[PDB]
């Protein structure tokens, strides 16, 4: 994927975003946005090591962290989320998290 940059990172944030958009086209799979989710957090995390900004790296980086704990709750969990009957499929949070990260890098580098 090159050397892992914001450009590559974006493609990863979008690709997964579509995976979430796929959970409506035909159910798809929660492990799609999740699997792609981890890969993205991975590129970003290894990409922040190039942030020259410094006191601004925290901004973008922390956003990445959000995706970290975002996928975490997105995994499966004991039963807090869905004990069975209640499913609720609105991953708009993953949406706010992604947009945020990008929103920072562009106004950062």
């Amino acid at each position: 994927s090159g050397a892992i940059t914001k450009g590559v990172v974006l493609d990863s944030t979008e690709a997964l975003c579509l995976a979430i958009s796929r959970n409506s086209e035909q159910m798809a799979s929660h492990s799609a946005v999740l699997e792609a989710g981890k890969n993205l957090y991975s590129f970003c995390v290894s990409y922040v090591d190039s942030i020259q900004q410094m006191r601004n790296k925290f901004a973008f980086r922390e956003a990445i962290n959000k995706l970290e704990n975002n996928l975490r709750e997105l995994q499966i969990c004991p039963a807090t989320a869905g004990s069975g009957p209640a499913a609720t499929q609105d991953f708009s949070k993953l949406l706010s998290s992604v947009k945020e990260i990008s929103d920072i890098v562009q106004r950062l580098e």
